[PDB]
RNA sequence: GGGGGCCACUAGGGACAGGAUGUUUUAGAGCUAGAAAUAGCAAGUUAAAAUAAGGCUAGUCCGUUAUCAACUUGAAAAAGUGA
DNA sequence: CAATACCATTCCTGTCCATAGTGGCCCA
DNA sequence: AATGGTATTG
């Protein structure tokens, strides 16, 4: 007893068939347990395993980190506090106790409802004299006088609290003021320079046009504006630029040929402004230092916008200009309206649930939903031009804690504290001894590198301590061993070297590790001249003499400088041809050129005795980030540096590492020669062996030294499949698949299968749409997005986006075009797709007619080519399109296609390699092959064969077995079988493709045979005439058949036919967060759940709507009226997420508090969602939740209405032949009653099974009203109707404009007497509980 | 030789440190006319606190990913059970 | 009970590692 | 996006 295994494997799917010799599907009789009167039930040998996707755990993450943010946000007041304790008892002894307990409500307060002041009357002068916390902020960092400790609290909790970000290194306000000057020095040093072209300014209000609350670029506009000639484009433009975002390229300022691009804000910015001036003179320095130095004053404009001359806190002040302006604002709006329009006063300031005002202060209207209700009441009446102006300036009503406040520095918040500390030192002392701790306080971040501050329990920390003591912001540096820290935040993530697996890999940029790479390409490069008989490798002096004189004074070395400045220069070759390099070499010495800029000692760089140092360094500046600890690292080659040195020197980071060790490339000695592997790279006689040659060749020593080294280790199979690369939701398949072929194995008797073939499936977003359009379009100084603005959404229009990524340009031809055409246009292929099946817009483009790409076959023409490359390389420099897009539209320069190139692509579209499809084909086959033949070589008893969709896809559209996914779930099964049964055929027919299919270990003769691999399944084949083929088909060698063109198709329409397939639902114990996460108001109602033990939601409010983990089954009694009469019942108990460890810790105690008695423990049944059970009439209900019921039923649809939906629909496209299409057009025709009877079928199905009769009565209506539309849009909603007969949760359709809502299940009080199944994870075992025998 | 190193991209996974909103209860004396219903008017921008209930291992830690038919012997990990 | 309509915390900065898809040089 | 919780209407 022989068979196959077919497997399919998707994100939320597994289907699986076994078929037999003859490719049939046998069938067993399976024994049924339970306490039903049935002992077995037959069972066909296909089915298919679905299941809810496979999450990632970004979410989990964020809800980590987030929780750690609220515990350390709280541990900083609660240092505040315990530093404010003793002198705030002296004042006020409760005033924390009345924090605390803001929150509660009079009853429940212990001490009096207000909280600053403990009665009403200074609580009520308090928020009059300080409207908003920013005008006690600015109080207190103003004012002289001695002020009262709880305002001196709240002022530094609130700056503790909301403290700003850390996106800015060192300190802030070295220019607040004197802006105007700054401008006019800028303007002078530029006309210094220039003394021949000077710019005036005289006149020109920089503070106003720069500091205007606008975006830069409209400012630089204006700014360009005043200044008479001098275009935006000019230098002084791009100067204005510079304290502004791009400052684009300088190159066609100064005609020099490489892009330029500065950014004050980029740590790259002294060393491009050295680039710059080291190409165009250091007397520029001033022109771009005074640009610095207007540009402090001024880069903080948009959050102060208040002068930093009259308060030292600016930004309270700012806040205080937004309350000034909105009462301003508002008492003139009210004013307004109540004389212009008094009609709309109610609806704009009472009504809450409009998006005027009230909504705006009291409801859920957010700023942007008010202006966008008041932008027309204010044009509708006269005098509202400043409160537009306001409105299109995003100035007009602004609250002071906004969305957009995140631009705030955390430098801001820390001058307002300590302005405030060092105002109230002065009469408080514990305020002079503690101001330092407080800064701290604000201060102290815990470094990225560092991580929890666990202490053993948490699987996520890595720090190490110095000392055990607990951590605190003022000790940490003490504490926390930050440099083992910042190691071991590096080194638990980095690979060894896989050779020498118990060595660190080389950082990338250590000096080392590029001489390696330089050598290793250099040592294969031949070169012919014309006295040579053969081509010749490079010499050890050779390679010498081009490291030293190229490598070692050209970051990038040519192929062009290779035959010029050393084969002419030191060989006298006039002509010289190269091998094994095109265009210039990719490996560099760049870190050598790095560290000759900042240390300027070439001869340091070249002794060998410094190359340990070196190392260091490198390493240093690529373990490190923190300035300080590269700093204190590099202390102790402090003597052999300058300080200008050791400082440029700490400046400078690297990121990254290498594959390789120190061991393997500069260490380990072949044992003959004594020279590593470098020393073979730098000279191996004749050979030139390259790095693999080299430790693979047996008759050195580093082969052997390899082997010694590795070391083996095991995983589980759960553990294997968690750690290989690839989306979660795929490798839930994959462990299901294995699962499940293993249950297979154990139905056939535990003899294993001859083949199994497995199929992989292939597999918000607008915001990185939106992103890439942004970035690509300021990059390229375009006003698309001006001239045409567009929203996220809009992007997910395949054409809408490619005109953005195209500039709103023709790709193929030089013109514009049209927004509104875009219907008239085209997307076409840029490798064609019948070549490469390839659909996203890296290989799309949008044309205005893909005629003009020239010759269909090919990639474009070279005219198109040549008259486009500029165009796409502007593209590309916009990261608008990719360099693969790019290389793939010019490849006609380049050769074009060729026909090899045709060969592969046809390969590809059949011949599977995705690593993760290879290793689920190893993990079978290592699971199925175990044992080793007398050359202790694997014997592969089964063969894992791989497949890619478009086999059996081509397969039933060639033989006319279509899917229609919408029907049922019956098709992933049938995917399996057709799998299995293509597969065996195939390498019965051709068992040298084993190779190519099987794990395990002329162009045109190949594009041929590759796309003409499956004909010997046809009986006629037209080619470019018409052959044909016997009616059976053997093998040629063994005479074994493979297929009989008569009987066989026959055997996969029987099997494709059958009505009872294997499809099960995994049932799944639901997981994640406890409910809604909605913080609702109170409510008089048990459904809210309290967000504190003490919070009684119908005073406090909470949630509502929590996630059941699973059911239960509980059969007890439950008291009953007022006399408490115990009263058996039977009923469904849903166990919540946030129940389930207190059940699970006691059942019995959890239930009786729930109100049950006498609890028959035994019975006590666990459900998850999905539960299954039947009821009459093969009635079938899945659990969604404790009270509510999915769909549990399969609409088994004979063939020929699965087929005739497919072809009268048009289904994916039916083009094949004319007259093929004549054919089906036809059968469609004489069939047109097959309509009739799929609607009788879903009819009869629903009636039995869905019970959705107010649905199904308006559905027949909704048919019996089209029915005069054409066969083919009927069809297609026909299609549509199967929604109300799928399996699982109820979900609302369209037939045609009617819609039909859900039908939902709302109770599960029947499952209660149906019969419960059990089902193994093919569902071929049952267990079947008849659930009516229980009952008091 | 679907292994390896390098170059150029691109896409996804994982971890950490931080920012701004939002929400919820309370505080921010509402006034006047009327028994009330209600009407007319005034006002509004701020804050505290919580932000999975919570847990013990008590850390400036952990709490939403992965994994799960039933039954048996099992404390549990497990292993076994049916053409 | 049964049907029906509404609802669902959001967005952002920075540091770092690995894998794997495409094209290319050199090899096992 | 889905689909299970919830209140509202009977
Ligand atoms: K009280
Ligand atoms: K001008
Ligand atoms: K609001
Ligand atoms: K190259
Ligand atoms: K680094
Ligand atoms: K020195
Ligand atoms: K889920
Ligand atoms: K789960
Ligand atoms: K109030
Ligand atoms: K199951
Ligand atoms: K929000
Ligand atoms: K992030
Ligand atoms: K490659
Ligand atoms: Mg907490
Ligand atoms: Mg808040």
């Amino acid at each position: 007893k022989k068979y196959s295994i077919g497997l399919a494997i998707g994100t939320n799917s597994v289907g699986w068939a076994v078929i037999t010799d003859e490719y049939k599907v046998p069938s067993k009789k399976f024994k049924v347990l339970g306490n039903t009167d049935r002992h077995s039930i037959k069972k066909n040998l296909i089915g298919a395993l679905l299941f809810d996707s496979g999450e990632t755990a970004e979410a989990t993450r964020l809800k980590r980190t987030a929780r750690r943010r609220y515990t350390r946000r709280k541990n900083r007041i609660c240092y505040l506090q315990e530093i404010f304790s003793n002198e705030m008892a002296k004042v006020d002894d409760s005033f924390f106790h009345r924090l605390e307990e803001s929150f509660l409500v009079e009853e429940d307060k212990k001490h009096e409802r207000h909280p600053i002041f403990g009665n009403i009357v200074d609580e009520v002068a308090y928020h009059e004299k300080y409207p908003t916390i920013y005008h006690l902020r600015k109080k207190l960092v103003d004012s002289t006088d001695k002020a009262d400790l709880r305002l001196i609290y709240l002022a530094l909790a609130h700056m503790i609290k909301f403290r700003g970000h850390f996106l800015i290194e060192g300190d802030l306000n070295p220019d607040n003021s004197d802006v105007d000057k700054l401008f006019i020095q800028l303007v002078q040093t530029y006309n210094q320079l220039f003394e021949e072209n000077p710019i005036n300014a005289s006149g020109v209000d920089a503070k106003a046009i720069l500091s205007a609350r606008l975006s830069k670029s409209r400012r630089l506009e204006n700014l360009i504006a005043q200044l008479p000639g001098e275009k935006k484009n000019g230098l002084f433009g791009n100067l204005i630029a510079l304290s502004l975002g791009l400052t684009p390229n300088f190159k066609s300022n100064f005609d020099l040929a490489e892009d330029a691009k500065l950014q004050l804000s980029k740590d790259t910015y002294d060393d491009d402004l050295d680039n710059l001036l080291a190409q165009i003179g250091d007397q520029y320095a001033d022109l771009f230092l005074a640009a610095k130095n207007l540009s402090d004053a001024i880069l903080l404009s948009d959050i102060l916008r208040v002068n930093t001359e009259i308060t030292k806190a600016p930004l309270s002040a700012s806040m205080i200009k937004r309350y000034d302006e909105h009462h301003q604002d508002l008492t003139l709006l009210k004013a307004l309206v109540r004389q212009q329009l008094p009609e709309k006063y109610k609806e704009i300031f009472f009504d809450q649930s409009k998006n005027g005002y009230a909504g705006y202060i009291d409801g859920g209207a957010s700023q942007e939903e008010f202006y966008k209700f008041i932008k027309p009441i204010l044009e509708k009446m006269d005098g509202t031009e400043e409160l537009l102006v306001k409105l299109n300036r995003e100035d007009l009503l602004r609250k002071q804690r906004t969305f957009d406040n995140g631009s705030i520095p955390h430098q801001i918040h820390l001058g307002e504290l300590h302005a405030i500390l060092r105002r109230q030192e002065d009469f408080y002392p514990f305020l002079k001894d503690n101001r330092e701790k407080i800064e701290k306080i604000l201060t102290f971040r815990i470094p990225y590198y560092v991580g929890p501050l666990a202490r053993g329990n948490s699987r996520f920390a890595w720090m190490t301590r110095k000392s055990e003591e607990t951590i605190t912001p003022w000790n940490f540096e003490e504490v926390v061993d930050k440099g083992a820290s910042a190691q071991s935040f590096i080194e638990r993530m980095t690979n060894f070297d896989k050779n020498l697996p118990n060595e660190k890999v080389l950082p990338k940029h250590s000096l080392l590790y590029e001489y390696f790479t330089v050598y290793n390409e250099l040592t294969k490069v031949k070169y012919v001249t014309e006295g040579m008989r053969k081509p010749a490798f490079l010499s050890g002096e050779q390679k010498k003499a081009i490291v030293d004189l190229l490598f070692k004074t050209n970051r990038k070395v040519t192929v062009k400088q290779l035959k010029e400045d050393y084969f002419k220069k030191i060989e006298c070759f006039d002509s010289v041809e190269i091998s094994g390099v095109e265009d210039r070499f990719n490996a560099s010495l760049g870190t050598y050129h790095d560290l000759l800029k900042i240390i300027k000692d070439k001869d340091f760089l070249d002794n060998e005795e410094n190359e340990d140092i070196l190392e260091d360094i490198v390493l240093t500046l690529t373990l490190f980030e923190d300035r300080e600890m590269i700093e204190e690292r590099l202390k102790t080659y402090a003597h052999l540096f300058d300080d200008k040195v050791m400082k440029q020197l700490k400046r400078r980071r690297y990121t990254g590492w290498g594959r390789l060790s120190r061991k393997l490339i500069n260490g380990i000695r072949d044992k003959q020669s004594g020279k590593t592997i470098l020393d073979f790279l730098k000279s191996d006689g004749f050979a030139n062996r390259n790095f693999m040659q080299l430790i693979h060749d047996d008759s050195l020593t580093f082969k052997e030294d390899i082997q010694k080294a590795q070391v083996s280790g095991g995983d589980s199979l759960h553990e294997h499949i968690a750690n290989l690369a690839g989306s979660p939701a795929i490798k839930k398949g994959i462990l299901q698949t294995v699962k499940v072929v293993d249950e297979l194995v154990k139905v056939m008797g535990r003899h294993k299968p001859e083949n199994i073939v497995i199929e992989m499936a292939r597999e918000k977003n607008s915001r990185e749409r939106m992103k890439r359009i942004e970035e690509g379009i300021k990059e390229l100084g375009s006003q698309i997005l001006k001239e045409h603005p567009v929203e996220n959404t809009q992007l997910q229009n395949e054409k809408l986006y490619l005109y953005y990524l195209q500039n709103g340009r023709d790709m193929y031809v030089d013109q514009e075009l049209d927004i509104n055409r875009l219907s008239d246009y085209d997307v076409d292929a840029i490798v064609p797709q019948s070549f490469l099946k390839d659909d996203s817009i890296d290989n799309k483009v949008l044309t205005r007619s893909d005629k003009n790409r020239g010759k269909s076959d090919n990639v474009p023409s070279e005219e198109v080519v040549k008259k486009m490359k500029n165009y796409w390389r502007q593209l590309l420099n916009a990261k608008l399109i990719t360099q693969r897009k790019f290389d793939n539209l010019t490849k006609a320069e380049r050769g074009g296609l060729s026909e090899l190139d045709k060969a592969g692509f046809i390969k590809r579209q059949l011949v599977e390699t995705r690593q993760i499809t290879k290793h689920v084909a190893q993990i079978l086959d290592s699971r199925m092959n175990t044992k080793y033949d007398e050359n202790d070589k694997l014997i592969r008893e089964v063969k894992v064969i791989t497949l890619k969709s478009k086999l059996v896809s081509d397969f039933r559209k060639d033989f006319q077995f279509y899917k229609v996914r919408e029907i049922n779930n019956y098709h992933h099964a049938h995917d399996a079988y057709l799998n299995a049964v293509v597969g065996t055929a195939l390498i019965k027919k051709y068992p040298k493709l084993e190779s190519e299919f099987v794990y395990g270990d002329k162009a045109t003769a190949k594009y041929f045979f590759y796309s003409n691999i499956m004909n010997f399944f046809k009986t006629e084949i037209t080619l470019a005439e018409i052959r044909k083929r016997p009616l059976i088909e053997t093998n040629g060698e063994t005479g074994e058949i493979v297929w009989d063109k008569g009987r066989d198709f026959a055997t996969v329409r029987k099997v494709l036919s059958m009505p009872q397939v294997n499809i099960v639902k995994k049932t799944e114990v639901q997981t994640g967060g406890f409910s809604k996460e909605s913080i609702l108001p109170k409510r008089n109602s048990d459904k809210l759940i309290a967000r504190k033990k003490d919070w009684d939601p119908k005073k406090y409010g909470g949630f509502d709507s929590p996630t059941v983990a699973y059911s239960v089954l509980v059969v007890a009694k439950v008291e009953k009226g007022k006399s408490k009469k115990l009263k058996s019942v039977k009923e469904l108990l849903g166990i919540t997420i946030m129940e389930r460890s207190s059940f699970e810790k006691n059942p019995i105690d959890f239930l009786e508090a729930k109100g049950y008695k006498e609890v028959k423990k035994d019975l006590i049944i666990k459900l998850p969602k999905y539960s299954l059970f039947e009821l009459e009439n093969g009635r079938k209900r899945m659990l969604a939740s404790a009270g509510e019921l999915q769909k549990g039923n399969e609409l088994a649809l004979p063939s020929k209405y699965v087929n005739f939906l497919y072809l009268a629909s048009h289904y994916e496209k039916l083009k094949g032949s004319p007259e093929d299409n004549e054919q089906k057009q036809l059968f469609v025709e004489q069939h047109k009653h097959y309509l009739d009877e799929i609607i009788e079928q879903i009819s009869e199905f629903s009636k039995r099974v869905i019970l959705a009769d107010a649905n199904l009565d308006k559905v027949l209506s909704a048919y019996n009203k089209h029915r005069d539309k054409p066969i083919r849009e009927q069809a297609e909603n026909i299609i549509h109707l199967f929604t109300l007969t799928n399996l699982g949760a109820p979900a609302a359709f369209k037939y045609f404009d009617t819609t039909i809502d859900r039908k939902r299940y709302t109770s599960t009080k029947e499952v209660l007497d149906a019969t419960l199944i059990h089902q193994s994870i093919t569902g071929l075992y049952e267990t079947r509980i008849d659930l009516s025998q229980l009952g008091g």
